[PDB]
């Protein structure tokens, strides 16, 4: 098995000392290839890259989700909702069974209205924008993001737009999630002058709590029925058990779906606007079905669905750019990968989604064009080939609820505006613990066509 340069007892680890170790690591995979392993202090992972041994890794009866390193770090927030509990924790599938109908159709129809209004408001400050001025995209399209998860999700406004600088709750979030990606910290937790990040972690968490408090507050004192994912978490019972959530659960899927609720849409959009205006005839394809289809002054719910090209873009952003790049299995008994590699029961593997997404025995040799046609035809897409979302039962819940927001809102971007890259930006990918271009600027002139209500 291939392996990246060591550091005597600190092993592969400073490797990922970089503000850019996704990119590092497809780096390490484009020189080792489809497997490599990775070891640090105290724990291995193996790396994988090619459909062939991700697709196995996938099989269910063999693999289970692993919480890699990060999400127990992040567990000190988010504790054991969906993304941060085994599989086998109660909580899981408990969570799971009474959730899961907040993401339906029929709950995407019900949330449609409440995106409309928080899209509205985006095209408005847009339109709004004086002679010259420019647009900050993945600072906007957080705004739009995190405002569609509180608004549809929990009756709760951000109102992101009436700020010039981010929502507390983001800035104290970005600190806290950074926290945790100072995962190397001297590999001496206990140091001297940590008592200050220590001390800063706990402030941050307590602000992101402290607004949970408000989510719930504002709820209570409601005297309107809401009938939202908020509703099912303080009200549904799981059928298996008959149990409801209870009150320490609930304040962790708050937190839990505030946050993987926007960061990795919002990472989409901007991903998606840079590829469009990098492909103008692209660009072209997509406004053109935009105007097409979106005829009324706003979209309503069945037109959305109709923005097939759009959601081509978006696949098609999402598989050069998957915004949370990776996800962790471990082996479930003692067996053998791809009929090669050995593993103990409990060895850890890392799918590392954008080396997939590059893999030129499904792809072609145009893997790194943007060529949304791609995905025309679903069935040329061999299984487990496009996992931006992950796998199986432990996949995103959330899926389409990402996809239907980003489809409206590019198509409303596309309808109302045309874009000019006036800066020839360069892409550069900030990594948190996810995707997304950094300082990507464009300029919108409005086609000065009316909105609705
Ligand atoms: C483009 C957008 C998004 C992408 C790329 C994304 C990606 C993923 C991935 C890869 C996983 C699996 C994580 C793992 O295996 O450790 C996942 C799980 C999850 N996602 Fe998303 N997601 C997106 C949007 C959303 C949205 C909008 C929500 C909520 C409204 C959401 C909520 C979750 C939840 C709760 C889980 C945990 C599911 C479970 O194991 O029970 N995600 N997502
Ligand atoms: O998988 C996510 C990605 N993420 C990281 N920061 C914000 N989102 C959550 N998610 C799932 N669907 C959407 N987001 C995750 C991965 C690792 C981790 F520690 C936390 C965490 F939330």
């Amino acid at each position: 098995m291939p392996q990246p340069k060591t550091f005597g007892e600190l092993k592969n680890l400073p490797l990922l000392n970089t503000d850019k170790p996704v990119q590092a690591l497809m780096k390490i995979a484009d020189e080792l290839g489809e497997i490599f392993k990775f070891e640090a202090p105290g724990r291995v992972t193996r790396y994988l890259s090619s459909q062939r041994l991700i697709k196995e890794a996938c099989d269910e009866s063999r693999f289970d989700k692993n919480l890699s390193q990060a999400l127990k770090f992040v567990r000190d927030f988010f504790g054991d909702g969906l993304v941060t509990s085994w599989t086998h924790e109660k909580n899981w599938k408990k969570a799971h069974n009474i959730l899961l109908p907040s993401f339906s159709q029929q709950a995407m129809k019900g949330y449609h209205a409440m995106m409309v209004d928080i899209a509205v408001q985006l095209v408005q400050k847009w339109e709004r924008l004086n002679a010259d001025e420019h647009i900050e995209v993945p600072e906007d399209m957080t705004r739009l993001t995190l405002d569609t998860i509180g608004l549809c999700g929990f009756n709760y406004r951000f109102n992101s737009f009436y700020r010039d600088q981010p929502h507390p709750f983001i800035t104290s979030m970005v600190r806290a999630l950074d926290e945790a990606m100072n995962k190397l910290q001297r590999a001496n937790p206990d140091d001297p002058a940590y008592d200050e990040n220590k001390r800063q972690f706990q402030e941050d968490i307590k602000v992101m709590n402290d607004l949970v408090d408000k989510i719930i507050a504002d709820r209570k004192a409601s005297g309107e029925q809401s009938d939202d994912l908020l509703t099912h978490m303080l009200n549904g019972k799981d059928p298996e058990t008959g149990e409801p959530l209870d009150d320490e659960n609930i304040r962790y899927q708050i937190i839990t779906f505030l946050i993987a609720g926007h960061e990795t849409t919002s990472g989409l959009l901007s991903f998606a606007l840079y590829f469009l205006v990098k492909n103008p005839h692209v660009l072209q394809k997509a406004a053109e079905e935009a105007a097409r289809v979106l005829v009324d002054p706003v979209p309503s719910y069945k037109q959305v669905k109709q923005l097939k090209y759009v959601g081509m873009v978006l696949n098609e952003a999402l598989r050069l750019w998957p915004t949370a790049p990776a996800f962790s299995l471990y082996a479930k008994e003692d067996t053998v990968l791809g009929g090669e590699y050995p593993l103990e029961k409990g060895d850890e593997l890392m799918v590392l989604i954008p080396q997939l997404h590059r893999d030129k025995t499904i792809w072609g040799d145009d893997v790194e064009e943007f060529r949304p046609e791609r995905f025309e035809n679903p069935s040329a897409i061999p299984q487990h080939a496009f996992k931006p979302f992950g796998n199986g039962q432990r996949a995103c819940i959330g899926q389409q609820f990402a996809l239907h927001e980003a489809t409206l809102v590019l198509g409303m971007m596309l309808k109302h505006f045309d874009f000019e890259d006036h800066t020839n930006y360069e892409l550069d990918i900030k990594e948190t613990l996810t995707l997304k271009p950094e300082g990507f600027v464009v300029k919108a002139k409005s086609k000065k066509i009316p909105l609705g209500g």
